């Protein structure tokens, strides 16, 4: 004729464009669609009965670990207060020891100390029954698409539904041949074009997301067309949605663009899709015609009208109803967190970061959907942050400040795990972190250390022992001399203290005299085991007294060596790091270290009990007298820095206070720190100190002369004996 | 299956996509292919038996309208020259009376006239012979294309073979399908490309030129394949060609588009295309793919290697061999003008666009291919252009000059139609038109009129009439006295002359008696029957001696009237305007008046002749005693300028020089402007003055005393009397 002849060649590489395309396809699903970014995770809390933990303590660490308190639990993440329980349903989590599934489980309590934990399904007690951890945030991936891979079936088929409801009948591919019919005649032609009017299968839509440019092609949406078809042809109706429902741009976050549903719920509603209500489906699924105007932080108005228009159209169709519809646009939106969540917990995070170079180096960023498992507390950091917004304004108020900053670390007693890290008055918004870059004089925090080395030695010093209380004159390098003097420009009577007494007290010139009496490179050795850093230690007389620059997290490793009984447990943010085939990278095990005896640090915590109760730090014991909390108090030269050293049963607490630029804050007795300790202490349950006197502990009698007696005594002091027979040796004098 | 049904959709809307080319083409074909400029062209010259021309005369004539000497014609457009003959081949021309083919004739001279034009195939003798017009220019089209169309037969069949052998074969329409497949195999894909390598057949080349743009399109090609297929469909392939050979682009003219062979055989050979030469014809083909760059003006070896490559591709296909090879090879190309031909004739073409103004106004610019026949003469100008390039130069050289202009105005005498103008010294270029816009202080140019006006009374004032010339003071109206003198600043011994003295000698103080004897309303109404304009006459004595400020074109128009005997005919350059179809848009008439008595202007004219023989122009008579030209001479005060006005048997020429700033020539008894005429004069043939007395016009003689005699007397004026019998009255004294 011949427009056939020239005609079926146009037919010919068409297809054979469509075959260099279904090759290219295959080559992003068959395999990497996408870099998926680090999960981070907090600490996975293991309940277990006669746990010293009570319904208060548990409902705070529930609400914490994102559950949510229900009169009736209908979804998983959901619990219920009776009075004397706890009802839950423990939500499915691929726990690394193993994978779990949904539990109902019953937490009964009798105060202070659960008793059982039982499956409400079988009647049967957990000898053990596992929390979920909590997702503290997602590593930033480089190209900044932020997703979290969520399989189809981790989607209800409501959800699904609902999103069907919107876009879509689903018998495609062909794709609405139909639909380019009416929706290029609706415009009535002519050029464009508006409305065209949504004419877009689910299948051409995850095309033009996953493989095609932004705009200016009319010849995209055939090019997409002829993907569609492909797609459709190859692939179930089944992974079309699992790839579109973690794909389709739900939100932004500065620079990362959120995308898929999984993540959006946590970012939106602070909830893993499953666990979504159906106003949240339709809110979520509405705004993925246009994710960034239809934003409930900006523009809620628009934002709540969507939504109700998503509850109008689901009910056009099948499913619902009015009974269940004018509630669900009543409810509003959020259940939004009103944070821009832009980067959670980054004080925590930089140790994190600093941690996982250290362990993996660089060939871990290499990989995709990585499941990294910290040692975070949220219970903790709640109440440490709290601490600091509150504290920090209200000492600001009475002493009358423009500026004042703090800094907060906890660590685990026993393990050196770090649970809690604030890094300035502002948490939510940090760039310098204050827990991990302010060095600053440690001052009367470094005594323990002291005592500690004469301790270590208990042939010759002891709780009892005296030490002499009178001026002081040391010739120094220079010819200069050096006369420190006790804060209140005081001396004994006697001229002599008594170890106990002269630590207590936070005494200068009792702790320079035993310091000169050791040695200098005696003191210095045990900073060495207590884990400080080597650079710093000055072995001069003043450091005895504080001329020591460490960080408060630094200061945390110290006074964690002395609180676990002598071992030093270097601190640490990560339990693991997991690929997502469960091939375990990195995992962390127990590496503890003997540095000082056990009696010799029992002594000191003794002493540090009665620091607290009797001492500097007695303002502290009054409020929490049950607690027998074992601490040590510092101010610096010219009300430069407040510190505070806080042993539970549980945890090492050091508190800084301070300002950025070295000036006073007119706080002395550690007072801007010690009651930012007192708050951190009020805002959560704090555990009662009960100290286990390890071997060769004896509890002996001293008279008024401080001198060992066989019976009786007007002083009982605990001593580093195996026969208490210096009794004797002291009596017969 | 299905890649037909959609694969069939794409050769439906491609086929009527091909039925909007269809429709479109005939749009543009089927009537207003392109706006084609005007055509300007010269005088036609009419050859008759005893016409007062020479064979030296008629050579120059030839010449001058592209005429070819050689020994044995073989073409229209050429001439042989023999002893007492010149043998022809009149071209043909589409004449405005009626339309001629090639005439081979002979023209027979006997010295100094033509005796016969015999027709050489029956011969047989001619009435009359037509002469071709020379095309001087093209008004400019204003989309810049410039075209001469030229049918299909016009075209030889030889250049059409020089073409085919270069671009095609010719059975076409498909267009070489298989040169696409070798076009874009040969240069083995991989993008580009080149060499693709000239893959496009004549119909291919037409449709780029005629409808699309310049170049970016890859998709322009197979879009003008689809066109290509279409006018070979519908348009016979002589058609194809006629369009081709009128489209092509040949060269550049600074703003304007030289296309098509037809123009652009005229503007670098000078000859229509019918006329053109073998070496000629493969330069000109070869030109056409690229124009620009293959100039034999800018870059002749490029352009002399390409016409050798057309040589050379023409001899390797049937037609020629190298004994016609190696010769056309060594033929330098030009046969090239050497000039620009930017602008042909400015100053002559402001007169044709003024007078197409005052004709037809703007409605005549709306028009296509419009003919223009103008009165311009070839060989008047050539000898009045070099009269001015050689004249001036010579000038500044021997009186020493920084500076000097020059301007030529000639006009038929009896008919008032301009045969020539020039501007400047330099006419090949100018911008500022001397000829019509100089406005200049006449001089003794004004004496004439005076004497005009007086020998129109016959009874009063004749030859013999004295005139005082005597010291003269005349009061004006300021008060101040006007004391005019002669050149010399001496008066005649006995106090008076006679006027036939007065105006041959152009005597001041006589002029002024005269013509305050007439009055200056008597002598400015002779200026106004002579045509000069009504608001330059001031009537004040001064104007009787030059106070009236003329351009050259406005002096020639007061000449002429007086020249032809007393009848004023208005100047013009248009003889026809002619539309393409033949519609007669404009015919010019004679339009004569009678201004002055036929006798009181031939009293003059004699008197004028008298000028060039023995008074102020004698310089000029014994040069050329045989022609007894009527004349005039002219220098203002301060050598500001000379004039000449001029009078043989067939024209009026006017003659001016002078500095552009009004400064000294030093230049005196029209010194410049009257060796500038010598030169014009010896540059050509000019007609010898043969004065034919009118009625009433009697040779009489008159004694020392100047009274009419009987018989004898010692000198013969010619006198304006039906009865000679004034000498009666006279002698009887
Ligand atoms: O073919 C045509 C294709 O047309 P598309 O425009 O490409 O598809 C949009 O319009 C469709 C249509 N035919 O009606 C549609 C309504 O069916 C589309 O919905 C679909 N496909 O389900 C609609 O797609 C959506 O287009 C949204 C908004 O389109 C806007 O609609 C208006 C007309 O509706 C125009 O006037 C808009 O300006 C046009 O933008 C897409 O949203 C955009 O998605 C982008 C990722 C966002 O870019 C980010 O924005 C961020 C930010 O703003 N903050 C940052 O700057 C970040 O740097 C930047 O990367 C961008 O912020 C975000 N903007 C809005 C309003 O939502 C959103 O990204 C995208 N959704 C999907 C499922 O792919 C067709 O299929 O119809
Ligand atoms: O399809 C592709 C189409 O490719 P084309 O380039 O569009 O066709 C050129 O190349 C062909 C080829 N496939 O090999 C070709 C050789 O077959 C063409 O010859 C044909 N068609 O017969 C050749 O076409 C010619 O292209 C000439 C030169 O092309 C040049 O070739 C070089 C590669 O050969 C490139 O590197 C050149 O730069 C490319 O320019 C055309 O010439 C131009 O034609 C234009 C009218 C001129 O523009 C004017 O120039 C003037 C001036 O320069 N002075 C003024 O500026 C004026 O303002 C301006 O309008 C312009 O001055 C003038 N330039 C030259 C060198 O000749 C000339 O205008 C034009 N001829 C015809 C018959 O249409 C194809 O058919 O092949
Ligand atoms: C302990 O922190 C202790 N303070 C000091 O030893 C320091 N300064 O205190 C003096 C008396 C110098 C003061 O001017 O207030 C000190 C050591 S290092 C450094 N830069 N300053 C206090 C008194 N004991 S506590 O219990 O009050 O905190
Ligand atoms: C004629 O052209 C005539 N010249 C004059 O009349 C003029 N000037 O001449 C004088 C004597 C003033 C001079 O200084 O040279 C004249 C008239 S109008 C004007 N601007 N100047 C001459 C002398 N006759 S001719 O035959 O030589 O040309």
């Amino acid at each position: 004729w011949l427009l056939l002849k020239l005609a079926i060649v146009f037919a010919v590489l068409i297809a054979i464009y469509g075959v260099y395309l279904d090759q290219k396809i295959r080559s992003r699903i068959d395999g990497k669609v996408w870099q998926l970014p680090a999960a981070v995770y907090g600490r996975m809390v293991n309940l277990e009965p006669d746990m010293t933990i009570s319904k208060n303590e548990m409902v705070k660490l529930l609400e914490a670990t994102q559950y949510r308190q229900v009169s009736k639990m209908t979804r998983p993440g959901e619990f219920t207060v009776q009075a004397n329980s706890i009802e839950m349903i423990r939500r499915p989590f691929d726990f690394p020891d193993s994978k779990e599934g949904q539990v109902r489980a019953r937490l009964t309590f009798d105060g202070d100390h659960l008793a059982t934990i039982v499956n409400m399904e079988n009647n049967r007690q957990f000898g053990f029954f596992r929390l979920d951890p909590r997702l503290i945030t997602m590593i930033s991936s480089p190209n900044g698409e932020q997703r979290l891979f969520v399989p189809r079936s981790g989607f209800p088929d409501l959800l699904v539904d609902t999103l069907l409801a919107t876009e879509d009948r689903h018998f495609y591919e062909h794709d609405g041949i139909s639909l380019y019919s009416i929706g290029r005649a609706v415009l009535a032609n002519l050029t464009a074009g508006r409305t065209v009017q949504g004419a877009s299968t689910l299948t051409q839509q995850l095309v033009k997301n996953l493989f095609l440019s932004s705009e200016r092609s009319y010849w995209r949406k055939a090019n997409e067309a002829y993907m569609a078809l492909i797609m459709d042809a190859r692939y179930s109706k089944d992974r079309i949605l699992e790839l579109y429902m973690n794909e389709v741009y739900l939100g932004q976050s500065g620079d990362n663009e959120i995308r898929g549903f999984p993540l959006a719920s946590l970012y939106y509603f602070g909830r893993p899709v499953e666990e979504l209500s159906l106003d949240q489906q339709a809110l979520l699924v509405g705004m993925v015609k246009g994710a960034s105007i239809y934003n409930p932080w900006r523009n809620p108005k628009l934002a709540l009208e969507r939504r109700n228009l998503v509850l109008r159209l689901l009910q056009q169709q099948q499913i619902i109803d009015q009974e269940l519809y004018d509630m669900l646009s009543a409810r509003p939106l959020g259940v939004q967190p009103r944070g821009g969540v832009i980067s959670p917990q980054p004080a925590f995070m930089q140790l994190v970061r600093q941690e996982l170079q250290a362990k993996l180096g660089d060939k871990v960023k290499d990989l995709s959907g990585v499941k990294i498992f910290t040692t975070f507390d949220s219970v903790a950091q709640d109440a440490a942050e709290k601490a600091a917004v509150e504290g920090i304004p209200a000492l600001k108020k009475q002493r009358k400040l423009s500026d004042l900053e703090t800094a907060i670390v906890v660590v685990d007693r026993f393990s050196g795990e770090v649970r809690a890290m604030v890094g300035g008055s502002e948490p939510q918004f940090a760039g310098y972190n204050r827990a991990m870059q302010a060095r600053r004089s440690i001052g009367s925090l470094a005594k323990p250390a002291t005592y500690l080395t004469a301790l270590s030695q208990p042939k010759i010093y002891r709780l009892n022992t005296w030490i002499a209380d009178a001026p002081i004159a040391l010739r120094q390098p220079n010819g200069q001399v050096w006369s420190p003097q006790n804060d209140d420009r005081r001396y004994s009577e006697s001229g002599r203290v008594m170890l106990v007494d002269a630590l207590t007290r936070s005494m200068n010139v009792p702790t320079v005299n035993l310091g000169m009496a050791l040695g200098l490179p005696a003191v210095t050795e045990t900073w060495i085991k207590l884990g400080v850093p080597k650079d710093q230690l000055h072995p001069v007389p003043a450091m005895l007294l504080g001329a020591l620059n460490l960080t408060p997290i630094e200061v945390a490793q110290a006074f964690q060596t002395i609180a676990s009984g002598g071992n030093r447990a270097p601190l640490s943010a990560l339990r693991s790091v997991i690929a997502e085939d469960g091939k375990v990278l990195y995992q962390s095990f127990p590496q503890a270290e003997r540095a000082v005896p056990a009696q010799a640090a029992y002594l000191t915590l003794w002493t540090m009990q009665q620091v607290v109760q009797r001492g500097t730090g007695r303002q502290l014991g009054a409020k929490y007298p049950n607690l027998h909390l074992a601490g040590k108090t510092g101010t610096t030269n010219n009300n430069v820095d407040t510190w505070f050293a806080g042993i539970d049963g549980s945890t090492v607490t050091i508190t800084w206070v301070g300002r950025d630029n070295n000036q006073p804050t007119k706080l002395y007795g550690a007072s801007g720190a010690m009651s930012i300790y007192q708050r951190y202490l009020a805002n959560q349950t704090p555990t009662p100190l009960n100290l286990v006197p390890p071997e060769d502990i004896a509890d002996m009698g001293v008279d008024y002369d401080g001198n060992f007696v066989c019976s009786g005594g007007m002083r009982i002091l605990p001593v580093w004996t195996s026969d208490p027979q210096s009794l004797c040796q002291q009596s017969e004098m």
